[PDB]
């Protein structure tokens, strides 16, 4: 509260560690889903259904540019992308299962660098 400050957790080198984790899942073979906007206008459904798209190459931009405020705005958009895979693919496909493993390497990656 008011002229009462928690301790200050050293977020000098947030910026610079979140671009290697975002490197190291473009260069993953299970990416290539991921890499690029869904093309809205070639794939039915996907503009109704999911309500806010996200993929790696947005996410590229938004840190390159200033618009991660913070740590966990990036996670929550690495999230968003394999939330909506899930949304709109069955488990049992290569999409979705690239999906669930691409999320599992990240979590780790994210444990063992903040956590
Ligand atoms: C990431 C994701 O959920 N998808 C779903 C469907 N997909 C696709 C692309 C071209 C096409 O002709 C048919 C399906 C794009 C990726």
């Amino acid at each position: 509260s008011m002229s009462v400050k928690k301790p200050k957790r050293d977020d000098s080198k947030d910026l610079a560690l979140c671009s290697m984790i975002l490197t190291e899942m473009e260069t993953h073979e299970d990416a290539w889903p991921f890499l690029l906007p869904v093309n809205l206008k070639l794939v039915p459904g996907y503009k109704k259904v999911i309500k806010k798209p996200m993929d790696f190459s947005t996410i590229r931009e938004k840190l390159s540019s200033g618009q991660y405020p913070n740590l966990e705005t990036f996670a929550l958009d690495v999230r968003l992308v394999f939330d909506n895979c899930e949304t709109f693919n069955e488990d049992d496909s290569d999409i979705g299962r690239a999906g669930h493993n691409m999320r599992k390497y990240f979590e780790k990656k994210w444990t063992d660098t903040f956590k």
